[PDB]
């Protein structure tokens, strides 16, 4: 769909299941050589790898935690060796867990934070690192949440680091800005992934989350790879330092339709 | 680019000229069969429809002022009754001028509001009401501007119009989400048209303006029209209620750069 | 409570009945000259000002609709000619009524813009005009809602209004800031005053409307008239340009708690 | 001013100098009990100390680095073995260095988060922990920035700690508003403390901060510790989860003053 796409080289955190897994598939669809990362079973790697070869698509595994900054910078590194460059970054993996807030321990807290926004940070500094002292305008695309605007009980460390990620995406990119480095979020809502699947698979659950989606229906992750795909080609060539939910709605208030309050 | 577009209807208003026009010509390219609208002659709509012939478009053009109804009315029933359908409904039409806030008239306060908000308010109202009636998952895509976050000094109508253009925005896509009709906005900055020549001729004002864009130049008319193709199309499906800004970073407060403050 | 109140004169539009009447005997109580405000009914007038006598304030009533500007223009010169000076202008006139969008007429939708927006604009441009040619530090006080932010199916008119208000106010407090003069909005939620007593009666509506406020309950209007009398004391010098909500929590997206979704 | 906030005890971290210091100074005025916290030496707290006694005040000093678990919990409990229980919890240590962001170390970064989200976490857990388990109606204070909101390049980690501060605060507010307990943040804009004394000591350096705030003046912690005072008295009772900005219009966008762009 996108020609401009063509020969770039993508590499995706936390790309062997869910999102990130479809953001990969769908990029190679595009002709982008992708780099698939695993923080350690290999063989949801090997898989998100078949289905990128079925498609006529290129694309490397790499190991790495994201929380371990030696491994992020070899995570950037391979790609380069491998591809012999670096275009698009995405940002993908996470991890949440409920927990009520006043009874949520440091280490829990410490993991999301950890994850979810350090890890991010990371990925972003080498990235543009690399950006900048070769004089390439790339692009760093960070997974969000509609929960970097919409609060979230239960899950305080999750919505802080979303909240984090926000600031540190519109700093990133009216830093490098003028170096034509464009850095945007993504921000899903309720999307069908394995970390729903045991939630969607109870009918009254189910049921509830789909109340609170004005759209009516639990987005697919195709849906948010087609947005991914958007951002990084050329046709958002003067968008920047954005956060474009794809949720259906969620984002509006649910509670306020029919004129309700 | 996007082959869900052929076939597809879309209205544009005040098309005659500026975005507008790119919007059109863009639509075309997406063999969209387009209808554009012109205020009161019909020359600068010429320009537009050749445009869209040399690329082998179907076009016709109507005349409408936005803020008379029995107009919008008129060019929501044109494009129905020429091309059987109404798929996508782009209310663009504006204007702005430049007065102190306690300077200025009431008239020159209506005109705006009147224009630039009630206007789309009339299409946006016209257009759903077909939906509805007919069972279309359809769009709305309305014009908005930075200015619907940044303040404006002596511009407090255009302002407050775009403002009031959000909410009208966000509440038609909570109240018809469940119907499967998706309403956007987008959000342009500082764009190179014909509302801009003259301000952008002097090299003093032009220097000025790309002081305040991170990205440091002008956008041009093609890059906003990229971003209104992306939203008309199935790509965008879970993408409703939001403002997506093609600003170059305006959004970001450009003072703060380099670590000021 | 705030000395620095003492003596000053504040007017305040629609301030017959509930939340403006709230504010004309708060700020009696703070020492304060007032001028209320009725449209037609000169006995609910009356009735507020006995309310300021047994407090011991200074008050007159002035008939005035906030959508003639002539009545807007009188308003702000009868408090001038009757105290002298004018110090704080609150713009709290204001309706609303239900009507899905896509049935609206423009008679229901200019009517709640005229009042709501254009009205606040008339009030504000007549108290900054007095306070540029006079070099006196006043403050403009606009009644906004948490519709402002939170869409409104059925209302979508009034949330426009308030969206609008929202970037009027904005723009307003930048173009005058170097002069000294505040412009803020309060946001109120769901409030107990007349215009929701029906509602409010139904002990099915009731606690539907309790529902969506995380802090369970409807709040008083004295609530409010608390946050007026702080945002127009010095002891907010140095806030200008926001919007203070005070709805128990109701920004805060009242579906997601728990951790659902 | 508040005679409700006779008797409280507030309890605020990094009080021994800055804003932390001028709030506690006015809580003392308001017949407060304080609860200073001082990092590693207490000469910095006896000047505070001194000037509570001189307002006839009653308070402690307590050592505690908030990045310290142990020591947060420690800080809660001194407040209740002192003075009964706990009231008015504020958050307010923090920290920030500029870095260019591709070249900010994982220590720096860390740091920031560390102090200035963390332990924001850390005191709000604890204290609201204290009012569940004991059905008081305490409220949780925390100390922001404008840069919740305003990006800031070289101060990345600090940006997206108070991005990650909002997104706690609305999350804590949501949650815990059922049981009456509000948390909200303040967001100063530029103050003159410490942090900032060698800044503004240099003209060209002063001048350009001031070019930055619409009102045209750096704020004095005064201007602050009014609006500490205001949201923890029962007057702000039906305010929670929202930002109060006390920054003279920075978060206005300062550079589009006078129609520019
Ligand atoms: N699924 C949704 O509805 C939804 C909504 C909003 C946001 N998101 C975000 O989108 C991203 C994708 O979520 P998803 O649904 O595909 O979930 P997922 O669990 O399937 O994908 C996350 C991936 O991150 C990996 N990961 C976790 N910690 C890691 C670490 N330290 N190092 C390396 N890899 C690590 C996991 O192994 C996993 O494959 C996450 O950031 C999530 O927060 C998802
Ligand atoms: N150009 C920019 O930099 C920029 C930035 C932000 C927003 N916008 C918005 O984008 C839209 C397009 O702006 P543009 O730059 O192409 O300006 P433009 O003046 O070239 O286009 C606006 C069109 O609206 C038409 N129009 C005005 N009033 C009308 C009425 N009552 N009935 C019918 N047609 C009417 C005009 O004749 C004109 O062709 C406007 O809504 C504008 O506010 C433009
Ligand atoms: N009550 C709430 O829960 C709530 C929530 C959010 C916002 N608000 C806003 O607060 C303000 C006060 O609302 P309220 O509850 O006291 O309602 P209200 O109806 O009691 O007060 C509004 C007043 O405006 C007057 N008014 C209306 N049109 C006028 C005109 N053209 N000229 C002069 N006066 C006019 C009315 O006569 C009335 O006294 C309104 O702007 C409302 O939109 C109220
Ligand atoms: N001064 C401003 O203009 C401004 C603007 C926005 C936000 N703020 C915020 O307001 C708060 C107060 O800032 P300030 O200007 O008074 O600065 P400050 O440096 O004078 O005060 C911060 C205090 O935090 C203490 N502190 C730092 N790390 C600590 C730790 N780990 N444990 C305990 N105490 C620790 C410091 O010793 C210091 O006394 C900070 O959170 C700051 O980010 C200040």
């Amino acid at each position: 769909m996108y020609k401009d796409l063509e020969g770039k080289v993508v590499v995706i955190t936390g790309s062997s299941t869910g999102l990130g897994k479809s953001m990969a598939i769908r990029f190679a669809t595009e002709k982008a050589k992708v780099v698939v990362n695993y923080r350690s079973k290999e063989d949801e790697a090997n898989s998100v790898l078949e289905e990128i070869k079925k498609v006529g698509g290129e694309a490397i595994a790499v190991k790495g935690d994201v929380t371990v900054e030696s491994d992020v910078i070899n995570l950037v590194q391979s790609a380069i060796k491998e591809f012999g460059k670096l275009d698009v970054m995405i940002n993908n993996a996470g991890l949440e867990n409920p927990v009520s807030s006043h009874e949520m321990s440091l280490s829990d807290w410490n993991k999301v934070i950890d994850t979810n926004l350090t890890g991010a940070f990371l990925g972003s500094r080498e990235a543009i690192k690399y950006f900048v002292e070769n004089d390439i305008k790339g692009t760093v695309i960070n997974m969000s949440s509609v929960h970097e605007k919409i609060p979230w009980p239960l899950f305080v460390h999750y919505a802080a680091s979303k909240g984090g990620m926000k600031l540190m995406t519109e700093t990133l990119a009216l830093e490098y800005a003028p170096k034509g480095i464009r850095v945007n979020n993504i921000g899903p809502g309720a999307i069908n992934t394995p970390i729903n699947a045991e939630k969607f698979a109870d009918p009254e659950q189910r049921a509830d989350v789909e109340s609170m989606i004005p759209m009516g229906y639990i987005g697919e992750p195709e849906e948010i790879a087609a947005v991914a795909a958007w951002l990084a080609s050329s046709e958002a060539s003067y968008v920047t330092g954005i956060t474009l939910f794809a949720d259906g709605g969620m984002t509006l208030y649910p509670s306020f339709q029919a004129g309700r309050g």
